[PDB]
């Protein structure tokens, strides 16, 4: 017998696929991680050693990309005791996280974007695929080479830069900090080619969206750079937000956050008011703190994120909104990879890399690959980090 | 006979109390420095190897916490020889202090950073409690590890952060500099969970409290984290920062001033505009320099200031005032305490410090705890800093 | 009824205590965290609010001391997959260990000073006592302030410095470059109320301590100051850390190496050879990695150490070894306090703080506390990590 | 039909493969850029859209690895004219390089690690796979983000560290910072997954070896990191280089000088001495400049390496040197790639990239494919540098 193993052939067989397009009932050749055939009724026996696998009944998707997600901690706070605990592989995906974009947040102290590049590489090495923001929500940006434009150019981690702004917890950067940041970003980009843009975390500031509208007419920068995160905080920025994606930006809403605008609702009200879907994304904010300010900015409570409600805002969307879950899957999805440039992700294609997502009808997961390798089997992860007990 | 002297069992028996809540005649327990229990009539044996101390006919109330002391020297407006010395400890506990916040001004050219935190953990270590702002007048700030938020941060005793602004002496620093130093104390103070606030000094500038209010409109830092200090340095500035208090901003009175508004009197005053006293705070700017200037900015006069002001103010309150001795306490004690956070201090209660004063019926001191421990004897220190002679 | 349960009396009756010196059938009074009195028979009444523990049966103990914990992670001799996660509350105390010293190890890239200083922090106010040693194996040491010397004077939690040599990751020092920082160390700690120690990590290198002979001769550091730890990792080594620690020094045996000297064996050995306990101590190296090399330098094995091992040896040496269940807990409690010069550590007595171990006659922990709070019930953790799972 | 292109299967038959190891007539299966299955006869449609290439009567053999190359331009030591151009990437191509090794040579000032680091990273893209070693003669090193450690843990191209040794244009370092260096970059290779090599140029100095000599005494690095290059410039440093292989090291010979010491005459010589093949690599020096110094080291002559003489020392060898196929292609394969450890290169093996040359019997190129991608066709480049003309 000659070993055709290293291959790694794998038929997914006629599961009813949504890449995220209904494609109907189709199968899904996969060899060296890449998906390399997508059709309906591939024969089993197209390819030696390949394993078949029926997923007749179920579906398949493709991998969520998460892409705020504090991978190597966050919190702080309310004190060191807050602190949060690095992001375990199997966490992200049992939560269906093929993809993630780690960021560090209010602290950026006793957080350092080194540690975070070193965690990155780890989930890379660990079976999924991992990127990262320089900066933080400090600015001016704390970065690893000492330059914004050289982080984003050079790194090649590295995909953008973050910073908070209409916030109590912001280091009130003006005008001027902000366009030469996002500038830096934008121009580190090109060269390094990375999408090089700026992620903006949003407080409750009553300013919103102001020093986003600033910048722009102090800088070239290009609208589809900036990302606006947590935009569902409240209401008024809620509604900002809707105009902004309106003149061609894209909004970012976090699915950790139920009021005063839940994750489905905001997306439901996105397309009321005539948003498309590929100009929205849902982010997890995984790991990062949640914590609750006063009136006089006093913290009261504070508790830690999870990935679990990206699924379920999947799940609500479809459920009780009426949207197609091929509709339901962009903002995870296609919307992201969009956004963020992420080659051979969010789309299944033949070229694209194996991240996939089986699910039941009732879109609970069943199944995880991620680059072609099984990680989740039967809801549960059968791959675990290197430490993970 | 079994020993428990370690406790430093304390009975202080029945003084008419001050809470500073008027508790009527009640005693209090305290061991291992702490306040233990507070209530009418206890067992003088309720507690072995306790030692009893019979203040009846005295009153009883808590330790003064001056926010604002030179505690390694200030001064220099006139040249070197102009250069205050150091405090020592019975100079504080004389005057009833058992909490300072230790700072520098004018100068920090001669006077550094390092050498105060020195200074407040020798204190710590002689038998009171301290604490230091980083900072000084100049605009950006001078400071220990090279930024505001990582001292208030990472530095044990470091609680915010000092400045100066209209006044001749500033560093003429704009909106954005002032900004981001506040910014920066204030998010180094989550973390470090310290209060993490911005103290300024106030000039006679004309422009008053603009600065402030203009550094409001531009960042996110709660009115909350904001303290103009020598508000009472003059009348328009005072009238200013009565209305700065009424928005909700607190305002600290400084007690070595005399004219144009007198300590007791500005009290009164925020007190018939309606100010709550817990948005007053007084401190004596001991150990400063007490320079007055010409027309021409030109120095005619330099002086130093001390701590007595501190009682003086009190006696004054409830002896030409008619405030209750209870309202008379309140800025030099919780009031301070809540501004700052200050746990365990500025009232009596259980589980605080015992940091207590026994003073007379008209007012005098005579007896000073601090943590637990006789200070002052027949208003005179029996515990002296290791090279107070 | 009065309120006397701020003061947290503890009687705690019956036990076989073990001071560590062997003490017989004897009591342990406690309020406020600390040891208030030591004596048979105690009334269980003395004073008020009493919390009364009967262990009788049981044998009471210092809780454990160990200053070699890789606090917020270590590894990473592999890549990034193999940097360890930090240390949980519930893992120390379930151990036995109520003090800890942490530090860093080969990696200093992805790992910060300010993080570990957040973590040992973190510690302190979740309940045990917490200190950091500055540095890495990388010489020069990376520090918090930019030097070795203003680290450890100003840094409160810092007391010494970490350093590694004879081994193929160190950074190829000098002597020079040990001898300054050895004296950095040693005068910061004069100024900061440290014991200002050298921490030097040995590898197996047949050099062995070479270096630090040399370094005596450089320099005028006491050889006092200058720990070598991990001497039991190779027999040459081994032996002459006995000359060194009977020319006057201290060293420090890793519990989690069993091979080619057994823990409790070079402790054995030591004392055979006329080292006084107070010159041996005994420490965990606590999720660090536990790396093997092979020939040429290679990675052949990679692991995560734990605390178990703290615990074993004790009950080896008085089993295996003829020791004395006193001399047995030297290494752990008095030698380590004494050595860091750790006051209230170590050692129960009136006046130190009421961390304590119960234990079955046959060596198990049953019951923990820290500063006089209960962690650890029925040999389970009863109080855990703010984020722990 | 279905549509399974986007696997680029490929099927290369009837080749003598040289694996290096002599596999007799055996084919060769491709999928995505690897080797994904080797056997005698394979069959023509054991897969879809399988190009099949019939190699009957041709060899094959795996991709050349050269180690040193000056990937951005080098030369200058005669002045600015005397600057030489950047590679092509046809030059390599067609003299059957396939991975690379960029570095600095003696100008460190008109020549930075960032262009080198943009440069490696454009051949990656274009087509070959390239990694650079930090530094330049100048000791110490000018690195990307200020440290060789750092600089190899955390920049994904670096793998080493370039000095200069026993030249009259060394840096005139000692032991010390050599050491330290060396040091550095062992260190940085285990915390991001590199070999960490230290290479050394070496020149003509009567010193010769003795500087690694000493270095091994003043630290712990592996021997097997320290790679000594050019060493057959001189007969004196080439028989001190036998030596040195012959306790462990490994050694490379540059193919670009043909006195005093040919290339294959080297290669030959060491192993009659008994030093394993695995031990000796072969590398160009392309690009570089090729001075000449008389007596006074005064410049005479000046040229630029090219990549001929690569596979011209295969051909020496088998020619004339009694000397297999096999074994003549091991010092530009599986040694390099052993030393290196560069996985997936080196060794036709399935899981390997499909990096290979097909050669007529003679040993001339005739095809060369990169990661699967056919390069060169009939001796030509059929894939060209962006900017190639
Ligand atoms: N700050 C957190 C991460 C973060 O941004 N959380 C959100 C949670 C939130 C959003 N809206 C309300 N709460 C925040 O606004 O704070 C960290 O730094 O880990
Ligand atoms: N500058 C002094 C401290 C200080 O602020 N004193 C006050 C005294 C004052 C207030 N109003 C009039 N005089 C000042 O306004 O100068 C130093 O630096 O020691
Ligand atoms: N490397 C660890 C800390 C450390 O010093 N471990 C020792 C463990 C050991 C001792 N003997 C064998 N293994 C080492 O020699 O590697 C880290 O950095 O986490
Ligand atoms: N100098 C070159 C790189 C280099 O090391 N070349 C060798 C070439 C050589 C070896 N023997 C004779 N000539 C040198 O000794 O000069 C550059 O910097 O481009
Ligand atoms: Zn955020
Ligand atoms: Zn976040
Ligand atoms: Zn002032
Ligand atoms: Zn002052």
């Amino acid at each position: 017998m000659i070993d055709y193993t290293a291959a790694g052939f794998t038929l997914l067989q006629g599961a009813h696929l949504y890449a995220p397009e209904d494609r109907g009932i189709c199968d899904v050749l996969v060899a060296n991680g890449k998906i390399i055939a997508v059709a309906s009724n591939i024969p089993s026996d197209i390819v030696p050693n390949c394993t078949v696998v029926d997923l007749s009944g179920q579906i398949l998707c493709p991998g969520f990309i998460d892409q705020h997600v504090h991978l190597i901690g966050g919190g702080g706070e309310a004190g060191p005791t807050t602190r949060t605990p690095e992001v375990a592989l199997s966490r992200l995906t049992e939560a269906g996280v093929t993809s993630v974009v780690g960021l560090l947040g209010t602290d950026s102290i006793s957080r350092h974007p080194e540690s975070l590049l070193a965690k990155t590489r780890a989930l890379n090495e660990e079976g999924i695929s991992a990127w990262m923001l320089t900066g933080a929500y400090h600015v001016p940006s704390r970065t690893i080479t000492g330059s914004v434009e050289k982080d984003v150019a050079i790194i090649d981690r590295v995909i953008g830069v973050k910073c908070a702004i209409s916030d109590h917890r912001s280091a009130a950067p003006d005008v001027y900090h902000l366009a030469n940041m996002a500038a830096e970003s934008r121009v580190g980009g090109l060269l390094g080619g990375k999408p090089g843009v700026t992620v903006f975390h949003m407080g409750d500031s009553k300013k919103a969206l102001q020093p986003i509208y600033d910048l722009l007419e102090n800088c070239d920068v290009p609208i589809s750079k900036l990302l606006p995160t947590h935009v569902n905080r409240n209401v008024p920025l809620f509604e900002q937000a809707l105009e902004f994606a309106r003149k061609g930006g894209t909004i970012d809403i976090t699915s950790s956050i139920d009021e005063p605008v839940a994750p489905a609702e905001g997306i439901a009200r996105a397309v009321q008011a005539g948003i498309p879907l590929a100009r929205v994304t849902l982010s997890s904010n995984g790991n990062g703190s949640q914590p609750f300010f006063d009136d006089e900015g006093n913290l009261t409570h504070i508790g830690v994120a999870g990935f679990e409600t990206l699924l379920e805002t999947v799940q609500v969307l479809v459920k009780d909104y009426d949207f197609s879950i091929s509709d339901a899957l962009r903002p995870l999805t296609s919307s992201v990879a969009g956004f963020l440039n992420l080659t051979g992700k969010g789309e299944i294609l033949p070229g694209n890399d194996a991240d996939l997502l089986v699910m039941t009808p009732e879109l609970r997961i069943e199944q995880v690959y991620a680059r072609g390798k099984l990680m989740v089997k039967d809801g549960k992860a059968c791959v675990k980090g290197t430490f993970e007990t």
